[PDB]
């Protein structure tokens, strides 16, 4: 019997174990209305073209329990069989009490019965279409259906085609910070639970007393976290798969107010509340639709924690997003799942690609082709060792920035110098450093000008003190000594291009001469290198 998938966390590192070894989700995620047998023919070709190893796809409460007590797993049966035929794995997305803050995917007998399953009430007494996490009947009903889905996987998915489940989808509330219903006010205007007071090491009191100006938001996050933890515990008691929640992000630099962003989700200001309230939820995953490097880089920093494995549970499917695979994996990320990878005639532009076509898919296939050939080796190095990864750090030049034209000719040479500097990244690899640059020839040392559009990146894993696994894309990687060498010289000892067969390295060729004189130059094609550096005495 195949071992259960498990999220391992050790010495601040994390692995998603699948079939007893670390695994990387090189994902594809459907649009929101592809969770039906007839839609699957519009999902698989994209997944094949992408080279994805894992499909993220919804399972909706409305579809599995359309009449109370009358369960229907017909979709899950077809999805399992067709995934198995393609030798891919699944992440099921439980669309239930919350889907983007709302109950649209709850059955009609739930979402149309507000007295049994109550909505968030604003301070002014107006109601929002967002179920209250203090609704005890709604918690019992969600938990009961979730348990029936997990019983379906316990009985029908013994080899764990499904490796992980997302509990709810982008929880929270737009339009208000919390529930201000009478039922919610009786809990708010009362003692904070001792367990939270103890975990945050705070002094006992009421929500307002203990949290002050943050009481309303922290209250909603705590109550939603508890609700999602209870659904999670109930499901894991049936089959103990990894389970996670996906966050409708607030802007980490300039968030605005809770309710403008989805209040109560796992936003960066309430990760402490979520971790204290929901010990059974494996990780809190960001849904990334910010296109600019600085903001995305900040999200990856905030969500990668000693207590939080990094899973990019959604990302935009426009071209600029593909290169974020590199920093995601460099952070020890367990996966990456671009959203909207199907041909069901929908695009979420402006969040994603304006057009969905083979070119849209190819931007992701090209970076997946760097990782797929080493996926198990990379996953093990990421968990047990030292890895790094970078993306091209300037976004594509805007029409408003092309401003460049109105610049004097000295402002221009200075711009070119400034861009070359910004397109040059340093990595400290112990005894050796790497310098990664973007958008230059494969010969000579003309400064980097960037790729058009921005697209490059690099992955490095340490194999030994002087040996690295390297693959990169539309970039140059150069090695150098990390520390002054006291009389010694240094060189590349050997660069081998090759592959892993049955976990053994197979060399195909040695890079040397022009291929190593000017750093290690990558285009759009996949090359996996083993780089051995040496210092040597000359005296
Ligand atoms: C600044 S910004 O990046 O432009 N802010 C955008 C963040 C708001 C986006 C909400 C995303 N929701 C996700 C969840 C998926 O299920 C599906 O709905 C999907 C959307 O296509
Ligand atoms: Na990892
Ligand atoms: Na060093
Ligand atoms: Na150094
Ligand atoms: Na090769």
């Amino acid at each position: 019997a195949a071992p259960l998938p498990e999220l391992l966390s050790n010495n601040g590192k994390h692995a998603l174990m699948v079939d007893g070894a670390p695994y990387i989700i090189l994902g594809s995620q459907t649009n929101n209305s592809s969770n039906y047998p007839d839609a699957l023919k519009d999902v698989w070709p994209s997944m094949e073209k992408m080279g994805a190893n894992t499909l993220s796809i919804p399972v909706a409460w409305e579809q599995i329990e359309p009449v109370e007590g009358q369960f229907d797993f017909s979709f899950v049966d077809v999805l399992l069989k067709e995934a198995r035929q393609r030798k891919v794995r699944l992440v099921l997305l439980w669309f239930a009490t919350w889907k983007n803050n709302a109950p649209h995917y709850a059955p009609a007998w739930v979402k149309l019965d507000n007295a049994r399953f109550p909505r968030v009430v604003k301070e002014d007494g107006d109601t929002l279409n967002s179920l209250s996490p203090l609704g005890q009947n709604t918690l019992a009903a969600d938990k009961k259906a979730f348990v029936e889905l997990m019983k379906y996987l316990a009985k029908r998915d013994k080899d764990h085609t499904v490796i992980m489940v997302q509990v709810q989808n982008e929880v929270g509330t737009y339009g208000a910070v919390r529930d201000y219903s009478p039922m919610a006010q009786a809990v708010f205007n009362a003692a904070v639970p001792d367990d939270l007071i103890q975990k945050l090491q705070l002094k006992p009191g009421t929500w307002s007393q203990v949290f002050g100006r943050d009481a309303d938001e922290f209250f909603h996050a705590y109550q939603i976290a508890r609700y999602c933890d209870e659904v999670t515990v109930a499901g894991k008691a049936i089959k103990n798969l990894p389970m996670y929640v996906n966050v409708a992000l607030r802007n980490p630099f300039n968030p605005g107010l809770p309710g403008q962003y989805s209040s109560g989700g796992g936003t960066d200001n309430v990760l402490h509340i979520w971790k204290a309230a929901a010990p059974n939820i494996d990780l809190i995953a960001p849904d990334i639709y910010f296109r600019d490097y600085k903001t995305v880089s900040k999200v990856l920093e905030l969500y990668t924690r000693p207590d939080n494995a990094l899973f990019v549970a959604e990302i935009g499917n426009d071209q600029p997003f593909a290169r974020y695979l590199f920093p995601t994996l460099g952070k020890g990320g367990i996966g990456f799942s671009p959203f909207g990878m199907d041909d069901t005639d929908y695009t979420n532009y402006p969040l994603g690609a304006k057009v969905y076509n083979d070119e849209t898919i190819e931007q992701f296939a090209q970076v997946y082709r760097l990782v797929n050939p080493m996926m198990r080796e990379w996953a093990r190095l990421s968990y047990q060792g030292q890895v790094w990864g970078v993306a091209e750090p300037l976004d594509s030049t805007t029409e408003t920035q092309k401003w460049n034209a109105e610049a004097t000719p000295e402002e221009k040479e200075q711009h070119k110098k400034d861009r070359a500097s910004a397109l040059t990244q340093q990595l400290d690899l112990g005894l050796w450093d790497a310098e990664v640059t973007y958008g230059r020839p494969m010969f000579w040392v003309t400064p980097p000008e960037g790729n058009t559009p921005a697209a490059g990146g690099a992955l490095i894993a340490q194999l030994d003190d002087n040996e690295y696994l390297v693959t990169a894309y539309k970039a140059r990687v150069e090695f150098k000594p990390s520390q002054e060498l006291a009389g010694k010289k240094f060189m590349i000892e050997r660069v081998e291009e090759g592959r892993f067969e049955k976990g053994k390295w197979v060399m195909e060729r040695v890079w040397n001469g022009d291929q190593t004189d000017w750093g290690l130059n990558f285009t759009d094609r996949p090359h996996l290198l083993r780089v051995k550096m040496a210092s040597y005495s000359v005296q």
